[PDB]
């Protein structure tokens, strides 16, 4: 793989993330049925791919070089959250505070991983 690879899937999940906070807010606000086999379950697989690929991308990029800010555990963190963020921005059955708890901390550590790439891709 290439940190290319890495990086792009990094902001992909990042814009997942953000497009699914809004996702989030306007189904509390004015709730609308999303097709469940159509539309979330294909949102799911698909995301479950993307986090996959990435954590397995994140994770060589640790043990090739030790970084600075970023381990293991926290990059294994990652799936629940994204996943739980992905499904619940279609049904929204949690509630704002917990919604945003999962959201910063994929969010963060998304962040974190794309600070490194740049920080060792810049030598």
């Amino acid at each position: 793989m290439l940190s290319q690879t890495l990086l792009e899937m990094t902001e992909q999940m990042i814009e997942v993330a953000e497009k699914g906070a809004d996702r989030y807010q306007e189904g509390k606000n004015s709730n609308h049925s999303y097709d469940f086999f159509e539309t979330i379950k294909p949102a799911v697989e698909e995301n479950d791919e993307l986090a996959a690929r990435w954590a397995e991308g994140a994770l060589e990029l640790i043990k090739v070089r030790r970084p600075k800010y970023v381990h293991k555990e926290q990059i294994e963190a990652v799936k629940d959250n994204f996943l739980e963020l992905v499904l619940q921005s279609y049904v929204h059955h949690i509630h704002k505070k917990r919604f945003k708890d999962i959201t910063e901390s994929v969010l963060y550590t998304l962040h974190a991983v794309k600070d490194e790439i740049a920080r060792e891709d810049s030598r």
